[PDB]
Order: structure tokens, then sequence, then C-alpha cells
């Protein structure tokens, strides 16, 4: 059961989190491995941390060969992410190579005479006994004038001799177009054993970062593209790769609504994803300002995620129903993340929620209205934000709430028109009821997956004690198309 | 002058997976034929499957010339599928001819290329006796060349050699776009008598690997692009080919519901295709949950693919049914999988599913929302993956269930909004009814190809114990409203 043999090709782990999952296991060992993008798209930094992640993690001596950026400015770049590389040229473990040209000629003619460095880097391989070796831009040095030709074969020379020495390579190169030839030759890409690319597309002014696994030869990997952010290095989330393995109980907490945990047959799961949805006006931030507070009189922490109304705003209207935002934030058992929707990306947001949960370490979750964060994206973005909130929050047993305000007041026959309803465990649907000339409230717990709940469209009403809910619309018709029709008729009582 | 042909132009089986049906035969036999491709697209593959299977299937010696990659790279590399190219080396049925230049480097001898090339090539045919050729980038010899008239006649010279000899060869040649030329120079198809096209579309953030047979001049051939997946080589999916002949028998199979097997006329059939269709919290999971356990009771084996809910959870919500899961991986009758339907393409999820099956041999399967896996990818896509499901559990004589939820919950208007309801045999309806301000829910049997069912639209209730099904709202109208109302005039 390895099965089948063979000797065939292995890899040597990179660390970089995420990425060994997408290449299933890491690079190929005692090959060159092409890592390609535009400008500021993280190829550096990947080169870096390849060799960084090799020295402090697996004790193998690296060689960082620079064509342009000098050595102290390749420390000094790194420092951002907490680690110093002079102290590992200090042990002799990293050898960073000067290729840099000296500001001034000449010239030369096909510039270097190659054969050194490659005598060079071999002299330092030798010298440092590395098996990783990282070269940053290989392009820069060809543009002197250069056909393809004479590009693919010295690439190739360059492969080779490095292959020789049984060590593993990141070769770095330059795109122009982010959808279009792999390289700036159209040609490194065919003479690579591996291509690895590194995409920075814009999509309606905001940023996304994407890796991708062009080909891995003689061994397997995942396909496609896949969202990456900086931060502590390289910050692979494969969307796929996170496990569908979460754990499941049958612990029930409070909502802080009495009747409402009644209607959930003993409150909501422990273990849960919660989406409260309705049209506006309706009380959902009612119901997560409860659901937090309850959380605080527990001892627990709780933490907030809005995105459309601030402290102070959030504060006012909280206290209005007898709750304190204020005194529960100073002791720490409340924490009130404000941020638009806009300013970042859907991944550069996910990032925030995922540091700030391990930050805080909460054990109730809430993000205020997951519809405004839908705005002006892709329906792909979105829902592939849900599901790694939605993971991220079942993974490390913490209680979900999430809100959905739906474009249509009256007469939606969508509970989401996002379509994530599928995503959640438990829905709570809120609704507007017309009851004579007058705009009535009504809740209903539209599905408990692991539980029996009432099944009434129960009406409700907003006041200083909260959400007060009491019976349903027994004698209407068409409730849920928002216009009843009373049929007390037949009255059916002599 | 007599004619002497004496039928047409004869093909050679390839025996590359799928790959023979779509050539209408295989590849035209004493002639080249090029496949070309962007990088990553199984060019290399294609070149040495090709020898692989001419070798240990029919005895037929086979030479591989390379530019670039070196023996030792194609001979390791090839042990990724469990290839034993070395093995085949020293019996004399394969040769590797290293054409590679020089690492220390050298211009002007280019042009002996061919003329020094073809020799080699051709002694090595007469001492090897080959009847296959792979020529892996020959692209790679060209340095841009003098043009690409220069190309024009030096693919024309080779492979003229090569006809002579009467081999069957394949060319590979590089591109950079996948809708572009088909080649570098825009020369090489008109100069070829085949030409076989492997592509790497992006479309959204999955790749999606598809082969066409562009032209085979004097023959016949399959057109457009096909689907095909790496794994054991290349395997071909002619999704659109597996001619409908399939079996077919009146046998019956009970879901694990009493009083649903009344509804359809016994239960269901062993050889169908059941749809579970209806909205959020409907019940879905739980008939699935109940058809899975049924044949684990039964002492046959089941399969459940499932891309919203976890293993814990599955068996959680189950274990709350009565339907104890986890004694079913203990006498492995049941087999969980799990995965996100963003995790690959659809056709590396068909191939996955298709692999579960041949390592358990499934009696009952299920797929846990179809609606799930139609996600932010065309419904020409998502059709070929359920044809492709669909159609192999129907050879395989495996029940199949399936799971599709509706956007919307009331007022739903139809089966399903990808529109695949009319390749399913049985479909089982679920939708919430709005009676005295509470809501019911409503189980409905809407369609069955063999078999008569129950044309009401039953009231049933989920408890500890799974679901209940009752009576029909006799006494209302428009249930399919979601928004009934009560007459009594009666
Ligand atoms: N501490 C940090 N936290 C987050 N992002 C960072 C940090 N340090 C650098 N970055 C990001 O990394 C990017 C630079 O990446 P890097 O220099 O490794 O490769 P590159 O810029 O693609 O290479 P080049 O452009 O020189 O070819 C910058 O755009 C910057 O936003
Ligand atoms: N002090 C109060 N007394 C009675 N009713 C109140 C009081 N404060 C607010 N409400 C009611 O609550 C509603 C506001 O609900 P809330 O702000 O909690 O969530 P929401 O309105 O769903 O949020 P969104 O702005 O996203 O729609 C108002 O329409 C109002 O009718
Ligand atoms: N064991 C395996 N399982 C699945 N896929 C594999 C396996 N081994 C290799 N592959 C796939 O094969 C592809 C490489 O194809 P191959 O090297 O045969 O031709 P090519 O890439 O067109 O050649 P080139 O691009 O160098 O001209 C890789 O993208 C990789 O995904
Ligand atoms: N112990 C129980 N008692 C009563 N009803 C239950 C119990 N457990 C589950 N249910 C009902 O079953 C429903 C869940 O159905 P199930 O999970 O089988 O599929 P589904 O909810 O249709 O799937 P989806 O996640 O696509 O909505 C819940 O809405 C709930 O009303
Ligand atoms: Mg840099
Ligand atoms: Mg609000
Ligand atoms: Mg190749
Ligand atoms: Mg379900």
């Amino acid at each position: 059961p390895t099965e089948q043999s063979s000797a065939e090709v292995k890899k040597i782990p990179t660390m970089i989190e995420g990425f060994d999952d997408i290449s299933h296991g890491g690079l190929p060992q005692g090959r060159t491995t092409l890592v390609s993008g535009t400008s500021g798209t993280g190829k550096t930094l990947f080169a870096v941390q390849f060799l960084y992640n090799g020295i402090t993690i697996f004790n193998e001596p690296g060689i960082f060969v620079t064509f342009e950026e000098s050595p102290q400015d390749i420390i000094k770049n790194a420092l951002s992410f907490g680690w110093n590389l002079q102290s590992l040229i200090d042990q002799g473990k990293l050898f960073i190579l000067d290729a840099s040209p000296d500001p001034d000629g000449q010239e030369v003619a096909g510039d270097f005479d190659l054969s050194a460095l490659i005598e060079r880097i071999q002299y330092a391989i030798r010298k440092y006994k590395a098996t990783r070796v990282s070269i940053d831009s290989v392009t820069a040095v060809f543009q002197q004038y250069d056909a393809a030709s004479v590009v693919r074969r010295e690439i190739f020379r360059l492969a080779f001799r490095l292959k020789q020495l049984g060590v593993t390579t990141i070769m770095t190169t330059e795109r122009v177009d982010e959808y279009g030839p792999v390289a700036r030759f159209g040609v490194e890409e065919f003479v690579s054993d591996n291509v690895v690319i590194l995409r920075n597309v814009l999509e309606g002014e905001r940023r996304r970062r994407t890796v991708e696994i062009l080909k891995l030869r003689g061994t397997t990997h995942m396909k496609g593209e896949y969202p990456f952010t900086i931060n502590n290095g390289i910050n692979i989330f494969p969307l796929g790769a996170m496990r569908l393995t979460q754990r499941s109980s049958n612990v029930r907490v409070s909502s802080g609504v009495k009747t409402l945990d009644e209607m959930c047959g003993g409150g909501f799961f422990k273990d849960s994803i919660i989406l409260a949805t309705g049209a506006t006006g309706t009380g959902k931030t009612l119901l997560v300002s409860k659901f937090l507070e309850t959380g605080c009189q527990q001892g627990e922490r709780a933490l907030l995620f809005a995105y459309e109304e601030s402290r102070a705003q959030l504060s006012r209207n909280a206290s209005s129903w007898g709750i304190d935002f204020e005194e529960l934030e100073r002791r720490g058992l409340l924490r009130i993340i404000c941020a638009y929707p806009e300013s970042a990306g859907l991944e550069d947001h996910l990032q925030i929620i995922k540091s700030e949960i391990a930050d805080f370490k909460p054990s109730r979750v809430a993000i205020d209205s997951l519809s405004a964060l839908a705005r002006g994206v892709s329906n792909n973005a979105f829902r592939q934000f849900v599901i790694g909130v939605t993971g991220f929050a079942k993974q490390e047993e913490i209680t979900g709430f999430f809100t959905n305000t739906t474009d249509q007041f009256m007469g939606s026959n969508s509970i989401t028109e996002s379509h994530i309803s599928t995503i959640t465990d438990t829905i709570l649907l809120l609704q507007y009821v017309e009851i004579r000339g007058e705009m009535s409230r009504a809740i209903n717990v539209f599905k408990m997956r692991g539980s029996w709940h009432d099944k009434g469209i129960r009406e409700y009403v907003i006041t200083e004690k909260g959400a007060e809910i009491r019976d349903s619309f027994r004698n209407f018709e068409g409730i849920i198309s928002g216009t009843p029709t009373r049929i007390s008729v037949d009255e059916k009582t002599e």
C-alpha cells in the first residue's frame, strides 16, 4: 500500500503554509521549479521562504542568487516578516550571492561570460554544502538583445548543471500580462520541469492574489488557481484541502431570547452556523446583540464583525434594548470590529477574521450582514468567502451567527439571493406581515439540522425588553406572501 | 496503374483509453500525427503512452526521440504511472534517441539537423525493427531557424522519410495560446496529415483538459473537444459516445420508509436514478440516510459523497433519527467521502467518484447535493458531469440517489433550475406548505418511468424516528403555491 512502486519522483517540503497541500508534498527534489508572476506578486518572497524554511526546519543550507536587489536589501526586507537572514549568513547556513551588475560597464557582449556564475554558484554549493538554491530575477540577465532561442538554451544549461549537484532550485521569472504567456519570452515554461504561477488580478478595483501549479513533471498536483495572502510569509489557503472533517456535538447554547430557545428545542447548537435573514428594519441586528450578550453573561468572549454600523451607533441602539456594549468592551468580553466591506478584498477580509479570532479566542462570533459583503463581488468569490468563514468557525468550535438582508421586503420567495442557505445549519426567517393596514413582524425557525424546532410563523414585537415573541396567525392565509387573507369563516365554533 | 490500395486508409490502435473511439479506430498508419498543446497538457505522455502500449500489448518496437528532456528523466517520470521503461529498453523493444545538444554551447551546426538526424533515426528503426516512432518537442530544434518557411520544409522532409520506412509517427509541438494558432510558426497544421490538439483551458479558477482531433486526412474522426483526465496516463472520457447501451430490470429495492415504498408501488428500481428535490431543511439528506442505511441492513455496501456536511455532523444528525452510521463503517458496508466542491474540477470529481466505485463496488450510491457541485460552473459542464455519473451507475447496475436544493422555498415552478430532471428515472418532490400559520411539509413522487406511483401530495413529519408520511391535504387548493386555501363548500 504505497503502492505499485517506485523510486520515481519525490518532493522536498517547502513549509510554505498551504503549498505542500496543493503540490501534494512540495517541490520535486533535484529539479528546478519556475515561479512566474507580474510586479509585486510574491516571487522574490517565495524564493527566500523556500530557503529560510529549509534552514530552520530541516537544517538544509541554502544559496540565494540575486541579479538585481542588493544582498543588504534582501536581508532588510525580510525583517518585516520577523526573521533575520544575517544570523544564518553568520552561521554559514545561508549564502547570498551578488550577481548584480556593477553600476558601470562594460557591458559586455552577451553580458556575462556565464560558466561562472555557473562555476560561482557551483563553488558556493560545494562550500556551504547546500541542497536548496533560489535564483531571483533570471529574466533581468537576458534582455541585452536575446531572441527566444538563446534564452531557451541558457536556462537549460543552468537547470542541467544544478540538476547534477542534486539541488532543488527555484527560478524566478517576470510576466507582463496577467493571463497571457507564462513568462516573458514564451519559452521558459516549456523548458522547465516545474512551473508555478503567482498572479495579482484586479476585478473591480480590488486585488486578488492567486497561486497555481501549471505542471509538475513525473508527479501529481492540485490544479487551478488558489487564493493566498502575504502575511507571515506566503499564506495559501486551499479552498478545497480544508478537510471536510470538523467535529459535532449535542451541546446547546441560548440566543438570549427565552421563547426563541423553546422554538429551537433548547436553543442553538454550540457546533452550528446560524443565519438570521429577512428584510430591513426587521431586527436582525437585535438578535445578534442578544446572541453576544448572553455569551458575556456566561463569562465567555464574544466577537462582532460589523460592516454597516459603528460602535457608538451600535452601542446606542443596543442600549435601547437594555444591553451595554460599552462596559462589555472595556472588560475584554466583547470586541467589535467595524470595517467597510469595500475597504479590502474578501480574501483580505477573511484573514482579519481568522487573525482576530485566534487573538481574541472567542466562543461566539457574529457577522452583521454577510449580504453587505456580497456587494460588487462575484457570487463565486462571496460563496467561497462564506465557506472559508463558516468552515473555520466550525473547525474551532465557535458558534457562528450571520445576518442577511434580503433586497426584497414582502413576498420574497427566496431565503437568500446569493444562495448560501445550504452552508448553514440553522436558519431564522424574519419577515413583514400586513395585519389590518399595519406592518407586523413574524419569526420562523426555518430549519434545525439536528433538532426539533417550532413550525409556527409567530408574531413578535420589538420593545425595550427586546424581542417579544407571541402566537402565530392562525386565522390568516398567505402569511409568507406578506399579504395575508383573513379567513375567520368557516367560523367552525358552535 | 492497377489501383492497388485497396479499401482506404488504415489505423493502428493507440490503446490510450477513449482515444480510439474519438479517432474512429486510432491513428492513420504510416503517417505522422501532430500532437500540439501548451505546457503541461500531456504531449509527452501521449508520445510515451503511444510507444508503451505499442510494446506491452502488440509487441511492436518503438523509438522515442528527445531533444530536450533526457532519457533518464523520461524513464523516471514514466515511473509515476508504474511504467517500467528500462526493462523494455533491456529487451530491445524500446530505444530512446538522445538528440539533445551540448550544455557547453554551439550554433552553426543546427543545419546538420535532419540531414544527420534522419540517418540516425532510420538506423535505429532498422536496428530495433520499430513500427512506432515518437518525436517529442520537434519545436526545440527550431531556433526560430530562418523564419517559418524553413520550418515548413524541415517538418515535411522528416515526415516523408518516416513514411518510406512505414512507421507511425507522433510529433509533439508547443503552443502559447489555448485558442490561438495550433502551433508556433502557424505552418505545422497544413504540412502534417493529422492534427491532435491538447488543451488546458482556464475558465474560472479550475483547469479543464480537453483533447480534439482537428483533422485526419483520408479518414473519419469525431469532431470537437473531448474532456480527459490524467491518472494511468491520458484517460479520455468520450462522455458523448458511451452509446445508450445499458441493462434494465424490474427488480425492486426498499427506500427505508415503508409508506414511501407503497407510494412508489413497491419501492425503487435497482436500475434507477432517484432524484430528491426541495427547499432547505425539507429532508433530502434524511431520505438519503435512510436509502444508504437500508442497503447496509441487507449486507450490501453503500457509498456516500458529501459536499456540504462532515462525517461527524452527518453521524450526529443521523444518530438523532435513530440511524447509527458508526456501525456501518464498522461492518465496512458504508463509506463516507466528504469533499469540497471547489477542491477540484468536475472532471476530477467524476474520476474520483469512479475510482471509489472500482475500489468498493457499491450496491447503492448517493451524492448529497448535486446543486452544490453546480456552483460557479457552466450548466453545460454540469450536465456533462451528471450524465457521466448517472450513466456510470447504469453501466454497473448501481442504484443512484441524488439530491438537489431549490433556491426558492415556495412558489417554485420547476424541479431543478439546472434542467437535469429529464435524465432522472425517479423524482420525489419535497416542499413547504403553509397550513394555519405554520410550516408543514409535503412529499410527492413526481414521476417513475417503469412503475405506478401515488399521485398524492402527502403531509410528512420528521421525528426522532425519521419521516412519518401521513395524509394528503384533501380540503385545500394551491398546495403547490406553498400558500394553500381552505375550501369547504364541499
Ligand atoms: N510584512 C509584509 N506584510 C504583508 N505584505 C508584505 C510584507 N512585506 C512585503 N509585502 C508585500 O510583498 C510584495 C513584494 O513581493 P516580493 O518583493 O517578494 O516579490 P516581487 O515584488 O514580485 O518581485 P519583483 O517585483 O522585484 O520582481 C509587496 O507588494 C508587498 O505588498
Ligand atoms: N427602542 C425601540 N423600541 C421599539 N422598537 C425598536 C427600538 N429600537 C429599534 N426598534 C425596531 O428595530 C428595528 C431595527 O432592527 P435592527 O437595527 O436591530 O436590525 P435591522 O434593522 O434588521 O438591521 P438593518 O439596518 O441591517 O436592516 C427598527 O425598524 C425598529 O422598528
Ligand atoms: N502520476 C500522475 N498523475 C496525474 N497527473 C500526472 C502524473 N504525472 C504527471 N502528470 C501530469 O502530466 C503533466 C505533464 O505532461 P507531460 O510532461 O507528459 O507533457 P507536457 O507537459 O505537454 O510536456 P512539455 O510541457 O514539457 O512540453 C503535468 O501537468 C502533470 O499534471
Ligand atoms: N430530531 C429531529 N426531530 C424533528 N425534526 C428534525 C430532527 N432532526 C432534523 N429534523 C428536521 O430535518 C430537517 C433537516 O433535513 P436534512 O438535514 O435531512 O436535509 P436538508 O436539511 O433538506 O439539507 P439542506 O442542508 O440542503 O437543507 C430540519 O429542517 C429539521 O426540521
Ligand atoms: Mg525581489
Ligand atoms: Mg442591521
Ligand atoms: Mg513535453
Ligand atoms: Mg442536507
